[PDB]
């Protein structure tokens, strides 16, 4: 009864690990020796992109589960997949040029807002179930 | 279900975190910091670092929030959760004005976090001694 | 029952807060004035280590719970403990020298992939009988 949410969650976790791998590969390709994170423009775009993704990850997960638990698992699950796609655009877009990140960024933040909305409605509706009203 | 209050707080805090990210985006435009760079303007640098410290601790807050709410008391955890959200509001805007103006909101939100950790640890412990060692 | 998962989760959250404390201590030891995060090489090692940990934390939590819920709580719990240990090695290793991070890094990523695997099997096996 959370099996769909669980699946999306494992998919997104693999995406985030994939992004971390690219930064590791970029460190070798452009000779950026740890702990440094600057010194090659190509590396800096890859690093910053991965950083923005990893920052937003827990926000996506919460919003995903609250929507799926309190509104509809199937609908949240589908939005979740489109979000995973949006960041795929964002990451690879940025990596090529800072201005190519904007599509994937707008898509994934649109989805996140909708998930927030659905989660808020469902939680509200669900709160009225201890006032016995179901709208 | 018996997580409805936790769920509400969680959605509120997630909105706060997205709001912080928006401010960094606005600051990038106001102080002309060309991506992927995050240095150059001191005003931008304070806003960026503040949002970074918030986003780092966010998953730690969520775990501690739910463990406290699940294994100790949902209503008590829920209330602390709201005050934490407020403390982070002070921290972020405080830091944005001056590096030393962050300290109030910092102490508040980390105090709460420690208490939530405490409650979570007790409840989990009590539940563990009741479930594998038959001691409540 | 999720009491074992709950315990590991609170343990790891304490580790993460501990790492953040060390960065705070490093700011004072090497005079790195906020909001700056560069200058002292040793500080940059401590900071980057804590940053790699805090990035991967939500990934560990999700995979930990999915494995524990859909595969086995006791087995996931044990792997969870080994991950916590691997991160302990990573952090302190890296703090001394970038090349001392490698052991704790391999250990913790081994665990993470297995947790992902177990979670995926359990969810699948789970979905195979509707």
């Amino acid at each position: 009864n959370s099996i769909l949410l669980a699946a999306v969650s494992i998919l997104s976790a693999c995406q985030q690990s994939y992004f971390a791998l690219q930064v590791g590969k970029a460190r070798l390709k452009y000779k950026v020796t740890p702990p440094a994170v600057t010194g090659s423009p190509e590396f800096e775009r890859v690093f910053r992109a991965q950083q923005n993704c990893v920052e937003f990850y827990p926000i996506f997960i919460i919003t995903l589960w609250m929507a799926g638990w309190y509104f509809n698992q199937v609908f949240a699950t589908c939005l979740g997949l489109v979000y995973i796609y949006g960041r795929h655009l964002y990451f690879w877009g940025y990596s090529e040029a800072a201005k190519k990140r904007i599509t994937g960024f707008r898509l994934s933040l649109g989805i996140l807002a909708l998930l927030t909305l659905l989660g808020a409605l469902g939680i509200a509706n669900s709160f009225l179930d201890e006032y016995l009203d179901l709208n």
